[PDB]
């Protein structure tokens, strides 16, 4: 994985555990986000997800939101339960099954998004919480990152550079 030079190589289980394989996104910019239900920002980053969905699809943007249980055990719940959770947003994004996004189990994706050079956050390249952000390019390379405490509106800065 180290050295895959795009998002596009990779390939990862859906939430409803059919595989995907990621270079369906290439033309597409993304934003691959680490999803948790009961984080006390679950609430801003979905809502706020939902929005830049729903305002942006039309432009090219996807959103791919992986759920992880390595930050204070949020999100505890079955790939089926997630996919609810996440329905009760009225989600339309493609969500994915649960995987660890730090240590030596972490999805191969993640691994590879950590060491981009705009990989690395400004507080170095482990995931630190929950609902990290990375922006990816339509050749399906990291062009941005964004913290557990910046909310999802903050992206709209950096979008329509992208699209
Ligand atoms: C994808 C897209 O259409 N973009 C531009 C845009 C045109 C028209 C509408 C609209 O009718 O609203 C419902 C929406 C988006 C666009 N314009 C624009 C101006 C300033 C900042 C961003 C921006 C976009 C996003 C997109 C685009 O072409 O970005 C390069």
């Amino acid at each position: 994985w180290r050295c895959a030079r795009s998002m596009h190589e990779f390939s990862a289980k859906d939430i409803d555990g059919h595989m995907v394989n990621l270079d369906k996104y290439r033309g597409f910019v993304c934003i691959v986000t680490n999803v948790a239900s009961q984080c006390g920002k679950t609430e801003v980053n979905y809502t706020q997800l939902v929005d830049l969905h729903a305002r942006y699809a039309e432009c090219g943007l996807r959103i791919l939101a992986f759920p992880c249980n390595q930050f204070g055990k949020q999100e505890p719940g079955s790939n089926e339960e997630i996919k609810e959770f996440a329905a009760g947003y009225n989600v339309k994004f493609d969500m994915f099954s649960k995987i660890c996004v730090n240590g030596d189990d972490a999805h191969p994706l993640w691994k590879w998004m950590k060491i981009q050079p705009k990989g690395k956050g400004i507080l170095g390249n482990a995931i630190k919480w929950n609902f990290t952000k990375f922006l990816i390019d339509k050749n399906g390379c990291v062009v941005k990152r964004y913290g557990p405490m910046e909310e999802p509106l903050v992206i709209e800065k950096d979008l329509p550079h992208y699209f």
